[PDB]
């Protein structure tokens, strides 16, 4: 049988014998990851360009899915704090739409790399808010081990949403033809051990020794045996979801630009962690696991390294040396 | 006032006082793109998938993919009655159009790069490059054998983000983003210039192990700017459109180099580094095998590679000044 | 606030206090119907004329009406909501399996207007559904409930765009498809019939064979006794068309009988009773003459039933000659 | 051979050795009427409606045809339904053709979803003098091209000219309009009448007599079906994919018929004859009727030949 989002939530749903909130909050952020699309596919760039007679365009993307993903939460009735890459303080939902869903969100990382085309991802997490104060930004100051459900849509070659629960991950394809999210892989589990390593080599004069050691072995492999391939888009969903399929490693270390990291906890880091570990897979800081990470800011940055079992733990060999 | 491929091109045809057929040739591929990214962007996946009770899902989807392209290409370029000679990077052997639907031109193209590209949900891309016959011989795979100096026109599609078309010619550089709300090509960038200089160099460098002394010395001087200027930031797609394209739009350098395992380097001359190589030259950019320009290697066989060192001129020449250092 | 069908059908599956059973049943049919949209508006036409070569043609060379079939079909066994299906397209009532079934019974129509499709003439879906009632294992039977048994019926018009109309308890409410997104958006609520209008719908070229009664009030129509201004005459052929125009506009839409064809030419299950439940939910009429359309009682699935449908004063009016001609 | 709209009129373009600037005004009405189609089929509503948050479709469809011809380089004079007065084109942008259109036709009644499409008629500009709305007083013979969009269930253009009347179907997949029946010719005789028969009343006595004939047939024949959708487009095009006989003709609220001779009224009725088919007011062919006004209704009865001629041998017996 053919499944969709749709038909998988709400059955996931049925089953968990939730009221349906959290199924309405993953319908509307499905359809804003719709519309997101389809902005970024440039339906509608001949109008802008004076097709019937009449600034920073990558900035206007970012500001458009922001409101999408803002107002399709917003008239949930599913959300009561909303955290935003694009937003400086968090967003408190109006009394009269709340709900008990906090969500943590990178609407579109364009800013930067999309005059290039090549990929542009929204990143999300969702909690159940925890303290029964008045709501605030402390409600998204949650370790990423107390998320109920995380994942990404990819605006690539074709636009895939990744969904991880507590029943793992499942990938869906987005068919421009009928809108609909077609379930495509089930229950997807990483690779225990991969071949291609992902990080920006720029860096590698403000690396720390354990990744520069880490990174030697990939390309000169003290066994002789094959070394790894490398690839890096510099799109965070791009490169995690490469690690997802094929296996491998991504690393994102702190820097001498970014001794926190240059990733954010709350809607990169964390999401991408919990899919990670939904899938069999492994996610670090170097000192623990990110989704351990108890957050103080909302915008706070993590250093992170991710994906295989074996690899990162190979990393985490050679971090423990160097401590 | 909006211009789009179709006017464009049909423009630049009545400046030339062309006959039109290269137009109808432009015309053409311009349609098998727009099919090429409705299938990459997998219009129609539910039934394959089974919404109306039919399920395939057989084979290699990928595989599948770029052969579908590949049909899509020929076969509107054959009923273009403008070309002769086809080469894809997906045959063996060039196929000759049939004698009722000749005309003058050889096309060679890649019509998809997914079967060679991890990375290709995120992104794959289409290249081509066009001749005119030169001899009135039978047609043949000779008719193909031009270095990339003869092109009259190349380019690229890539399916990234959002579909765009890069389009070479005398005229320079256009950049035209497709509004899949109406099929139509829209200009957006006219007459493109690469920067002098950039920040960026793309290569893989898991190949470092067995890099040429003259790589590891280039990059190495990226990495470590003996000046103390600050380092390049790397980028790697896997995907020539996509590492070219962003090479073209923000500067910097791509390297796709040669070494003792791999003397003539991996990428194919006809249809990956004459292409872009002409759309460098044209954008004001530079296109290196490092013994010459990648425009100026005349060709022996339909497949044969050859290395590409392409990009910022200043960046390119850095690069060389390596290279002769290590020759 | 924005409104997707969606999240319209969610909401009222939990007002309703619902296992959410329906709610999926009506998530898989809005899926159906944006199918159906895609292939009615020809995408992928052109790999059937050619563009990739002669052998890059499974679902695309089936036409319309078979194609929609089979997504219907397929998108309700799937939902594992129902367990009787009929459809004009089968002669016989479709047993769900049982590890598919559940409690619905869908009877539907799913490319209505489809012989004229040619003309490129909009069409239609038409579905109603019930729930099952019978103590015994799901047979044809149980589609044999009247209209007033439905639960919730509508139809999907692919006109110049694409809109369903879903009626249930809660009334009439109208969602436009949005093709950039593949998103229903609420666009008209809680709608209503004008209590009369002023277009009557009905094929005149068949006067020769005109009931009487139909004969005479068509001719108040056009030559009103009061020397009012007489209806303005529409009839699109496709039975979705002229009922929405018919709800949007008011008016009335006639399919009546004659001695050719005593129990009129649309069928009962499938055309008349949903249309006729959407009438009524927006305050409009659907009659046979002799009772209402959702008061029949059926024998057949494939039976058939007159109808004669709108704005209340007009249908009334129809039924005051209908009465004289006794 | 799979064949393109694009491709096809290029393809006549070099048969007829033109200089590419008829070939430019049809890729550019091409363009429009694909812009046209994705607006009626409301792509983009959830914006309209608040998805992200907070022009009517005849005024945004008259500013894409427009600007599509004026941009073309192609054009001097444009007649709108739209506009009152004709369009001159600036003199930077001017080419030698005159463009009379009726960017949405039906659309009045668009709340219903009823179809609607585009009308187009396209001339060339004969006199030396500065270009002015005189220009496109011409008699529907001197069109060069005419045609239409339908946007039905499917959309589809229709375009006629020298060489025929052929049809053309959008595939929204790639954004091409695919050429799907080629040459095409109306059948001698159809079975279908169409005409608002609301205003029976006011019928002209020739009207009267001719839909009694088919309603009750002289000839040991079955009656013709009615249909009248309500739009233009809608009815004409049916009437050339299955036969029969499209009548608009003089009531007492439009004197002289309702329709307009130059952009409703010209280019069906040139479509129709390449086709093979007919169309007149009762006194002569549409065709032949010197316009006066811009403006100006025309009486119209259009079809199959044989329906045609059958209406005209009614009419001539009134007459
Ligand atoms: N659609 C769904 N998919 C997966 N889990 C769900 C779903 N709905 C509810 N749940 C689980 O049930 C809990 C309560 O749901 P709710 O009553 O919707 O807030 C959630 O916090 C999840 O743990
Ligand atoms: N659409 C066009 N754009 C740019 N140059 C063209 C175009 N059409 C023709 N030309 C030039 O004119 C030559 C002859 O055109 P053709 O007669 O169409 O083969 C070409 O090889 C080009 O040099
Ligand atoms: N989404 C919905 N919209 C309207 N009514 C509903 C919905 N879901 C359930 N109901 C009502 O609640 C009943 C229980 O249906 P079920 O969904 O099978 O539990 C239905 O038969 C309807 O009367
Ligand atoms: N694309 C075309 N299709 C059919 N006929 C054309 C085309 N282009 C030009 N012609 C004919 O040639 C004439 C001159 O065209 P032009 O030089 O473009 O104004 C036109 O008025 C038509 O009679
Ligand atoms: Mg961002
Ligand atoms: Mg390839
Ligand atoms: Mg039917
Ligand atoms: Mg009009």
């Amino acid at each position: 049988d053919v499944n969709t989002l749709t038909r998988f939530v709400m059955e996931e749903g049925r089953k968990a014998r939730g009221t349906g909130e959290l199924t309405q909050l993953l319908n509307s952020l499905c359809t804003a990851v719709k519309a997101i699309s389809s902005a970024v596919r440039k339906a509608g760039i001949a109008h802008l360009y004076g097709i019937a007679g009449s600034g920073d365009q990558v900035k206007k993307l970012d500001v458009l899915s922001n409101d999408l993903v803002m107002n399709m939460l917003k008239s949930s009735f599913a959300t009561c704090v909303l955290v935003s890459e694009e937003d400086k303080h968090a967003i408190i939902v109006e009394p009269e739409k709340r709900g008990k869903y906090v969500v943590c969100f990178d609407p579109l990382d364009g800013s930067s790399n999309i005059d290039c085309l090549v990929s542009v991802g929204t990143i999300f997490g969702i909690y159940r808010k925890k303290s029964t104060d008045e709501p605030s930004e402390k409600d998204a100051l949650q370790p990423g081990r107390n998320l109920v459900a995380a994942g990404y849509a990819l605006y690539g070659s074709a636009t895939m949403l990744v969904l991880a629960m507590d029943c793992g991950v499942n990938c869906f394809m987005l068919d421009p033809a009928i809108g609909e999210f077609i379930l495509v892989d089930k229950d997807v589990k990483i690779k225990k051990k991969g071949k291609i390593y992902s990080l920006n080599e720029g860096y590698a004069k403000d690396f720390d020794p354990a990744v520069t050691e880490y990174i030697q072995r990939k390309k000169f492999p003290p066994d002789n045996s094959a070394p790894y391939g490398a690839r890096y888009v510099g799109s965070m969903v791009a490169d995690v979801h490469r690690t997802l399929v094929y296996g491998g490693i991504f690393l994102y270390p702190a820097n001498k630009k970014s001794p926190n990291g240059k990733l954010r906890l709350l809607y990169e880091c964390n999401p991408m962690a919990y899919v990670m570990e939904k899938a069999g897979g492994m996610a670090t800081t170097g000192k623990e696991a990110v989704l351990d990470v108890i957050p103080t800011d909302i915008h706070q940055r993590a250093p992170v390294i991710l994906g295989s079992p074996d690899d990162v733990l190979e990393f985490l060999k050679v971090y423990e040396k160097h401590s």
